């Protein structure tokens, strides 16, 4: 019944914190801040452009989010600076177990469903050495919407020929788990932050900035349907497909 | 030309930080964290439920966002605790110059356009003694969307009989400013946080949690059209209108 495993890209297969060395150059001493706000604003702008009916591809969203973030620090970077710096998003490091996971999943059909513009995804996947791990790398761009709009998830059937019930959708992002579940896929959430660790981290004197972002982005969202499955890592997927309901 | 002044409610006419006593009661020592994450998640859930096509009114959104927020701390509140604590959002205090601004705006049409569910807005407006200050208190609920969806702003002409070009929309929220501008209204943004202050606050030693929320929510959003006018407080609106554009 599961004929295909479809993966979210940013934050699920690829580490969005991996732009850290490059952002710590835009503002020495503020790389950590920049990395978090940039990701947060990229997500917010994807949602707000889509809800307004004013789509622009993820490359433009990524650059607009970066401009906002650097603007908070008092900077006014020009477009050429922004485009150069935003290339960091096309070189994100894959999670260490992604390649082993994707190889052990075959012979299932393997794919990505991402907000990324087509060129961004091509570079990201190839730079990570994973182009031969996917049957299809689907961008939402043809639909002019962003996850979790249902039309973004509709592309899976269009491109792959499989129905929602035959797809295992994989994401570490709570909003994306909710959209996929809403659309009708079976969902495996990748939870890298134990709830109990976050609770204690929040209760320990200092509430650092990094903790704030973890609290906003690494949990299941309350409005959302629960994922069918939750694993701590991508490497557990193949075994999950083997014996789990 | 301007015939009606339409205001966003939460964050604009009413202070969302005024839930501080209720939150400090929910978790002594974590009141400020809860306030901020609750507001952020309320906004995210409004956008994500709308974008998914799975609307729930703002009373459900507010409680869902509160459950999430208390859950990050390791709590598991039952529904009655959530409904009870969420009433703090129906008791928000108006900004100190709101009463005076509204009084000076008659006899122009005065209205609210908010995400708030009809019961919520009724009780919030009554509590602040401002019921006779508005010609209409419009909830997005009949359209079953949330701002900045275009159908939310379409309600203004439906209810008031004035066209977009005859409306001055007032918000302190960058996404709502963008939504209203996209829709065709003239927009006056209320900017309570000088940009230069934020830039220095952020470069000043360790970044406090409260600063993170300011950085995410108090500026103009980069994907949005710029507002027509920017004022530091609601009290400046009357004078802005007599000498406006």
């Amino acid at each position: 019944m599961i004929k295909a495993v479809v993966f979210d890209a940013y934050g699920t297969l690829f580490d969005v914190q991996s732009v850290a060395d490059a952002t710590e150059r835009a503002y020495p001493g503020r790389g950590e801040y920049i990395t978090q706000v940039w990701r947060q604003k990229q997500l917010e702008y994807s949602w707000l452009r889509a809800l307004m009916g004013r789509y622009a591809d993820f490359w433009g969203v990524t650059r607009e989010a970066l401009a906002y973030t650097l603007g908070t620090l008092g900077l006014e970077p020009d477009e050429s600076f922004l485009a150069d710096m935003a290339q960091a998003y096309n070189r994100l490091t894959p999670y260490p177990d992604a390649a082993q996971c994707l190889a052990e999943l075959a012979p299932l059909k393997r794919a990505i469903l991402s907000n990324g513009a087509p060129d961004m995804l091509q570079a990201l996947v190839a730079n990570a050495g994973l182009t031969d791990s996917f049957d299809a790398v689907i961008s939402v761009d043809a639909k002019r919407v962003f996850k979790p709009h249902p039309d973004s998830y509709a592309l899976v059937e269009e491109v792959l020929g499989v129905t929602p019930a035959e797809v295992l959708f994989v994401s570490s992002n709570g909003f994306d788990v909710g959209g996929a579940k809403n659309f009708g896929f079976s969902v495996a959430r990748v939870a890298r932050l134990s709830q109990e660790a976050l609770a204690r981290e929040l209760v320990s004197g200092t509430i650092a900035p990094l903790t704030m972002f973890k609290a906003l982005r690494m949990r299941e969202e309350t409005y959302a349907e629960a994922p069918d499955f939750v694993v701590p890592a991508l490497g557990d997927l193949p075994r999950l497909v083997r014996g789990m309901a």
